[PDB]
């Protein structure tokens, strides 16, 4: 299932992880856990195509079965749109649990932690699943919990930059994505499963039907509903779908040349706030043992690219090559998270280890003891990235 689950892309459930080496601070950004679909539009598209085909003797047996299943999913999703699922809660409990067992001294005694979230409920509920796990392990923790639009500048910067919002909604990446879909998605073999004479559908309505169907199948494992549609498609069909969605995320939210790094540059306030909270703990201005932050794929993807974690800021000029070099499911699955772990050696020098989804990440700077980087060198590097981001944003004036 490993192959196939990756092809859900940013809908992939958080992967399976297992549990003087003690950090003095953890700096965290996490996406909410596995969630319900946010929108009924894909479901409606599939249902409309199938009902119309039923009225013209257009359905196969499996098509009729699909129609009944789509109508059932409509009922099960009602009133649940965008919510954190039971799986998403367990995902946060696992991330907190492994952090506790890996670094028990950091969160022992009366350790102080702070957590923030956006105003979106699934992110608030993810923070609370995470904090409840921490408190249950150590009720003596001191905890500050807050959330809301006051954190839009660092957690929802993708909503606040007008040039980026215009790029996201109608920028030059759209024609590239649409042409890539049209060349990658062969809908006839898929549709023949459910529809008689699929060749009499226009390419455009055929692609929309198939893409909407993939979307429904792709989000279902995140809902905790005991229903599965991954078998509607072969492994090669899932591969081709994933390639189109991977390209969509890359060009709209990351370092694609067509975006001129505007999607990445907008993340600099969060990188700046990461640096400041660490520096305040190092100086004693802050006495937190950890800062946690709960937000969205749209936060994590540009933040990771701006950090320069290797591969994630690659600027690939040929769209067909993107999937070789940049993989959304390695960056922003459900419950995606970045952790900076800070250590003091016996000479009192500060080192940092970067974890992307709980695995050590590399930076394009040197170290003689990978995966630990000099914090002084890392901070200088990150400050250069922030300055580059500000210069990029100046070309778009705002």
């Amino acid at each position: 299932q490993t192959k196939i689950q990756k092809y859900a892309g940013t809908y992939m459930p958080y992967p399976n992880r297992t549990d003087g080496m003690t950090p003095f601070y953890i700096n965290h950004l996490g996406r909410h856990g596995a969630r319900f679909p946010t929108s009924r539009k894909a479901l409606d598209k599939v249902e409309k195509v199938l009902v119309s085909a039923q009225q013209e003797n257009g359905l196969t047996s499996e098509g009729m079965a699909l129609l009944s299943m789509i109508r059932r999913l409509s009922r099960l999703f009602d009133g649940q749109w965008g919510k954190l699922s039971k799986l998403g809660e367990t995902e946060q409990e696992g991330i907190a649990g492994r952090m506790i067992r890996n670094y028990p001294q950091l969160f022992s005694n009366s350790a102080k932690i702070e957590a923030i979230a956006t105003y979106v409920p699934r992110s608030i509920n993810s923070m609370d699943a995470f904090l409840s796990c921490m408190i249950r392990h150590n009720p003596a923790l001191q905890v500050q919990r807050s959330e809301g639009k006051q954190y839009n500048h660092i957690l929802r910067f993708f909503d606040l930059n007008k040039s980026y919002v215009n790029y996201k909604e109608k920028g030059d990446w759209l024609p590239i994505y649409k042409a890539f879909v049209h060349k990658k998605i062969s809908p006839v073999p898929i549709m023949k499963k459910f529809l008689l004479n699929p060749e009499q559908y226009l390419d455009k309505e055929a692609e929309e039907f198939v893409m909407a169907l993939f979307s429904v199948a792709a989000i279902l494992p995140d809902t905790s509903i005991p229903l599965n549609l991954e078998d509607l498609f072969t492994l090669d069909e899932w591969h081709r779908y994933w390639q189109t969605q991977n390209l969509r995320q890359y060009m709209s939210k990351s370092s694609a040349p067509v975006g001129k790094m505007l999607p990445v540059a907008i993340a600099w306030p969060l990188l700046s706030e990461f640096i400041r909270s660490a520096q305040e703990v190092i100086s004693g201005k802050s006495d937190y043992q950890a800062n946690f932050r709960f937000a969205h794929a749209e936060t994590v993807i540009p933040f990771v690219s701006l950090m320069g974690i290797e591969k994630t800021d690659v600027q690939v000029c040929r769209p067909d090559s993107v999937s070789v070099y940049w993989k959304d499911y390695e960056i922003s699955p459900m419950a995606a998270n970045v952790q900076w772990l800070f250590y003091r050696d016996r000479d009192q020098r500060i080192w940092v280890k970067i974890l992307l989804n709980e695995e050590a990440a590399a930076l394009p700077i040197s170290t003689a003891c990978f995966p630990y980087y000099s914090w002084e060198k890392t901070r200088i590097f990150f400050n250069q990235r922030i300055e580059m981001a500000k210069k990029t944003l100046s070309v778009f004036n705002e």
